[PDB]
């Protein structure tokens, strides 16, 4: 310490490699040098000691929980969330990991590979970047979780075997450590869900009502995670178009954002541009994780189910945060590339330009000193010598976008972080009457969409709030069809983890017609006396 | 086997201070737990560690049931066929020695586990428990401590277990009972142990999977499709389908049936002990029931049709005859057949063998299994009458011991009575006869519905009108369904008319199979079965089904 986080370092041979499609580089590699490299030094950071900085678990620990220092800056976890540097911090938090986990393939090059192989491995590590996962991109008809990250176990080479190939545990199936996260040396302890009683992150693997050890070990139901992110309206299923990727579209082609409205959830004391980077991304990580434990009632079929993803605390221990947090960056850089004189530039978000990028260090070579990492270091992310594709390739990133990607209506939310004392929650929108005893997805009859609460005597900051927004157009054809042309009142319930509707919260929910004009206000619906929290 | 000797399978061997241990319920065991959970998951991880040329590893232990189709402890393998009972009357003798193998080799693997690792302190401890532990039973009929389930332990990917020598010291370990993992995939084994019979892609698995396999996902995702726990217990609790409606309470096919043919008397041996079929109220029989649940824990159906969201197909070792061993839930699935041919046993003394189809087959030799013959001095094969009595294995059930009868209630009858006792006194049973070679071999599910059939939509509980369901797990073959509750709710719905059971065959691709015979009638009799001249009253229809469902 301290650690200078520069990104991987720049190689004549290596002209800003770009960081791939994790399916597209999945396939590459087995249709395996890379691959081996990834899993390989992936394994080594995971089984480094808690008392190294740079072991898997501490450098997820800078997120959130167990709120230890980092790196000297002591230890609310470091991440930023609902402010305008959401998207610059987390760019030096993905090189960081980008970065050890290069050092870590040159660490197992010198330790593994033959001298007579070293230099075509090292020529692969160095071309190498950290996946992105493109979780609004239909997987090589529906939107899913990367291939990889669905494997149990994965093949690699082992170097100086020519055909000696072995199967190895995949270090971005799961995080496991050797105990349950509840009983790690002080101060690493975990200590709402049960994740003190995990030895492993999980996918939808935590419910109530079954034994206490098989959360230890909740298992990774990637099938019910891709269906969470397929979520659509519920008449499609009744043809269908995954919201998440229509709010990508959205998000990559809007224009006239500011960089305070594409940045962040925060809303400081307009609804056409509710749209930003931060609403898509907190979606995702519920849908990823899943976030209610219990469900109220009988039910044969059991949708529920939670797991690390949608927990801010914790949602770092899983592999693919860091792979959905990568996708985030790319969605950044296009955004940027296509909106170049938006940066920081607005009333609202020039304030927070200059905040320190806790606990990130760099080399300051004017003052030659040590200094924070600070947004303007990276608004290039090539100076951190990685690259997209689709940036690399400027010319044609509108059509890029609409192959990837492609009356209005929309729907308006704006609500508290805090609303339930800063527990999250889940805002389901319904157009028409809802089920008091099923209003929680796609399989609700009438449900339209869902703001996830990312969130996890406490109060949000004075003077501020939310924002999301969701597409209405076809969910409004639709209830018209049905319902003799109404335009349809939104109606909303706020869901906790248990599956029960907080009827205290009140949310701001708006349908807008297009200039957008407002057309409806929401409102609250009631649901079963046995379903109410 | 080893050495170059026949393996004999004896049972856990006799000692004085181990009187006839008993096989328990293994969510029970569990609970209470821990050196036997210890010595169980180091003994079978052993096992499934064992090398390929090894006859006692878990690997060949699962080869003697069906592919590879390999030989064994010197027999010939090879028939393709396996050294298996199934649709014949020695299914419950073949599988009780078969399941008795599997425990006598965990045991024996226990007491190599003490020499090498527990101290000399604590050796005669360890000792006393691996002679008192027994293979665990999976009661899947059972309500979990509202509803059925997969084992507590089936659904851990790890365990902790005692350190031997490092006194209150817990290690956790892979679960040798939440998977079978081999280190390659099972297709690419050394010959000639390779799977590679079947059409799901079983030579791309290098583990077993519960609901694992779908089509259209990168086969590199089949090597470990996981353990879908969560599905296979929706599975086992198939119910009617209105009974998801509210105003209605449900209950577990599985269970119904399971007090029904603990229950009913006078079914010979040959009605109870198989499906095999060379009156339609003694249809209810051991083998259909197994079959249902393989069906349940592993999946069958690799596709469906059409555009789903919600995906509740997906395919598992356990569906499939030629693979259904290496699932660790196997053995303990067979071990609850066992106990349930032993109360029935109990309770039908004189019906061993005794009608004139299954007297034909109690004399076969149940290959590959060998004992050494005390009254001839040679090495022979098991015959059923050496396992009539499972006792002479040196095993029991708490529930044999005795009270049987009142056990049979409280176990799986109080949920049929309590739902049952609300409507009039009459029953009504479906009958299903099929061949199970009616798609060459291929497996396939027999849905039966009450009332219009959704075109698109013809799978499983969630289908509108779903009454039942019958697997053929794989001369004819014979399966029973309840229907006493299905009934009502149709006559409710329908002004008092019998319902005409409408059945459609499904296969692995979830489509309609229109060229598989199946006669399915309904029966009705006056009075509950559980307090008996039963009438047919509706013949079975084939559904049809949308076209783009139609195999
Ligand atoms: O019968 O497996
Ligand atoms: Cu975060
Ligand atoms: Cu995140
Ligand atoms: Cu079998
Ligand atoms: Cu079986």
């Amino acid at each position: 310490s301290p650690y200078l986080i520069t990104g991987i370092p720049k190689d004549p041979k290596h002209p800003l490699p770009i960081r791939k499609d994790i399916d597209d580089w999945y396939l590459e590699q087995t249709s395996r040098i890379q691959l081996t490299l990834f899993v390989e030094a992936l394994t080594v950071i995971q089984n480094r000691p808690l008392n190294d900085q740079l072991s898997y678990f501490r450098l997820a620990g800078i997120h959130g929980a167990p709120w230890t220092e980092w790196d000297g800056v002591p230890g609310t976890g470091f991440a930023v969330h609902n402010n305008y540097t959401f998207p610059t911090w987390f760019r030096v938090y993905v090189t960081l990991y980008e970065q050890v986990i290069y050092e870590a393939m040159l660490d197992f090059i010198k330790q593994n590979v033959p001298q007579n192989g070293k230099a075509d491995w090292e020529n692969e590590a160095k071309q190498w970047r950290l996946p992105y996962w493109d979780f609004a991109r239909f997987a090589r008809d529906e939107l899913r979780l990367p291939i990889l990250v669905t494997m149990p176990m994965v093949k690699v080479l082992v170097p100086g075997q020519p055909g000696k190939q072995l199967s190895k545990p995949n270090p971005l199936y799961r995080f496991q450590m050797q105990t349950l996260m509840g009983t790690l040396e002080r101060p690493y302890a975990i200590t709402d869900l049960p994740f003190d009683k995990c030895q492993s992150t999980t996918k939808y693997g935590l419910l109530e009502n079954y034994n206490a050890d098989v959360w230890a070990d909740g298992g990774q139901n990637w099938l019910r995670a891709n269906l969470a992110l397929n979520e659509h309206p519920w008449y499609q299923n009744l043809d269908s178009v995954p919201t998440l990727q229509d709010m990508t579209f959205r998000l990559l082609t809007t224009g006239g954002l500011n960089w305070g409205e594409f940045s962040s959830t925060r809303y400081d004391d307009a609804p056409k541009n509710w749209m930003n980077l931060e609403a898509i991304h907190n979606n995702v990580h519920n849908w990823v994780g899943g976030f209610m434990f219990s469900r109220p009632g009988r039910h044969d079929l059991k949708l529920w189910g939670a797991g690390h993803m949608s927990s801010v605390p914790v949602a770092a221990y899983d592999p693919i945060f860091w792979l959905h947090h990568c996708n985030i960056d790319r969605l950044t850089a296009i955004w940027q590339t296509v909106n170049s004189g938006s940066w920081f530039n607005d009333d609202k978000s020039k304030v927070s330009k200059d905040d320190d990028l806790r606990p990130f260090h760099r080399f300051c070579e004017k003052t030659r000193k040590v200094v924070f990492f600070r947004s303007d270091d990276v608004k290039d992310w090539r100076s951190l010598n990685y690259d997209y594709a689709i940036t690399k390739d400027a010319s044609r990133i509108r059509k890029e976008i609409s192959d990837l990607y492609g009356e209005d209506y929309i729907l308006s939310i704006r609500y508290s972080r805090y609303a339930l004392g800063g527990k999250p929650f889940q805002i389901n929108i319904f157009f028409g009457d809802v089920d008091g005893k099923d209003f929680y997805d796609a399989r609700s009859q009438n449900f339209v969409g869902s703001v996830f609460n990312f969130s996890g005597a406490q109060q949000e900051q004075e003077g501020v709030l939310s924002v999301s927004q969701l597409p209405a157009r076809l969910a409004v054809h639709y209830y018209k069809k049905q319902n003799k042309g109404e335009v349809p009142t939104p109606r909303y319930v706020v869901v906790n983890s248990q599956g029960k509707a907080e009827a205290e919260v009140k949310v701001e929910v708006a349908l807008h017609k297009t200039d957008y004009r407002r057309v409806a206000d929401g409102k609250r619906a009631e649901v079963d006396d046995a379903y109410r929290a």
